[PDB]
């Protein structure tokens, strides 16, 4: 407990690809590299020679698989997997010292769904049962993990900003963040669902009713990039954004993240943009507290030319690498609470840090949620 220097720097990854972990499949084991994703719940990987991969699960290998009889198909907005159903052996190399036997989705037709030059060949998805498919009979990856061992219903992750970080399965490392955690509860459990309940650009509110800012949901998501806000608080909190940062001027179609802006080297003003203030439900009737991220999250660098990442949803809000990398992120599925504190890790400058404060007082919170 506290303490898991065997899983520490476990993660990589290339920015804007995401932040994948080593994990074997079958017996022999055969090493994968696995997007780490909480807004979704299937392990599914690779299975067969898809052009993009640097290797895949070749169930064939496996004195240890057992074939489910079963397909699965998965579309998402853009793009699809198509998959055989079984069980196997997986561990975590640089995770607890456990070997489980989990459902695994083997993909054998994709499209849009692997990225062309990354490092990865399958997903990891770390939420429940009620999102995966087929339907919520099929146990996700972490469910197993914690009925057949002593492992604890809980894990971390620190996601730093050539990107890295570490995955704590099991446990919190308390070298990976400084000052306190504040916990937020979970809703409900599907996604990871979570109620934000005052949204200020640099401390002025967005005033809006708080069930807008989670319309129709609002998630935690490590396998997104951006910060994603529903239309009408994207609206608003562009307007705010702009008003800001106005002292210079920047194509419109850069607030849709449709075209891209440049400064030349080591000139970017962070200065002039202002800090993003989500306050989410507390533990504590009326409690609220707050999570503070700076331009340097929202900025993405494209290989000193930025991309803004934060865009507008029709799927709720959604807390994506953009939120997470400042903070350290515990998802205490044990208790349904998700903590954040600040990451030890986490991109900043002499001005500004990331922060979590609080208690703050915040009447009607339940109010806030969408039904
Ligand atoms: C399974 C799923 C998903 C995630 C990624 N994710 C990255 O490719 C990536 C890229 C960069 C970073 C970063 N930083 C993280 N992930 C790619 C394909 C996917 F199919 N997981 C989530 N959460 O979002 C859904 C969606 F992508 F369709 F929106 C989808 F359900
Ligand atoms: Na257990
Ligand atoms: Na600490």
């Amino acid at each position: 407990r506290g303490s898991f220097v065997e899983m520490v720097d476990n993660l990589r990854g290339k920015s804007g690809q995401g932040y994948y972990v080593e994990m074997t499949v079958g017996s022999p084991p055969q090493t994968l590299n696995i997007l780490v994703d909480t807004g979704s719940s299937n392990f599914a990987v690779g299975a067969a020679p898809h052009p993009f991969l640097h290797r895949y699960y070749q169930r064939q290998l496996s004195s240890t698989y057992r074939d489910l009889r079963k397909g699965v198909y998965v579309p998402y907005t853009q793009g699809k997997w198509e998959g055989e159903l079984g069980t196997d052996l997986v561990s975590i190399p640089h995770g607890p010292n456990v070997t489980v036997r989990a459902n695994i989705a083997a993909i054998t037709e994709s499209d849009k769904f692997f990225i062309n030059g990354s490092n990865w060949e399958g997903i990891l998805g770390l939420a429940y049962a009620e999102i995966a498919r087929p339907d919520d009979s099929l146990e996700p990856f972490f469910d197993s993990l914690v009925k057949q061992t002593h492992v604890p219903n809980l894990f971390s992750l620190q996601l730093c900003g050539s990107v890295g970080g570490s995955m704590i399965i099991g446990g919190i490392d308390h070298s990976l963040y400084t000052g306190s955690l504040w916990y937020t509860p979970i809703r409900r459990e599907w996604y990871y669902e979570v109620i934000i309940v005052r949204v200020e650009i640099n401390g002025q509110d967005l005033k809006m009713d708080c069930k807008e800012y989670n319309y129709d949901k609002s998630i935690v998501d490590s396998g997104t990039t951006n910060l994603r806000l529903p239309k009408k608080v994207f609206e608003a909190a562009v307007a705010s954004i702009k008003a800001a940062s106005s002292t210079e001027k920047f194509p419109d179609g850069f607030w849709l993240g449709e075209q891209l802006v440049c400064w030349q080297a080591g000139t970017t003003p962070w200065n002039i943009f202002p800090v993003i203030s989500l306050y989410l439900m507390g533990e504590v009737t009326n409690q609220s507290f707050r999570i503070t991220i700076l331009p340097q999250q929202y900025l993405r660098p494209v290989e000193d030319c930025y991309k803004f990442a934060i865009s507008q949803s029709s799927t709720g809000t959604v807390m994506g690498a953009v939120i997470m990398e400042g903070f350290y992120v515990v998802f205490d599925r044990a208790r349904k609470r998700i903590g954040f504190a600040v990451s030890a890790c986490h991109v900043h400058d002499e001005f500004r840090t990331a922060a979590v404060e609080g208690p703050f007082v915040t009447l009607d919170m339940e109010d806030c949620g969408y039904n």
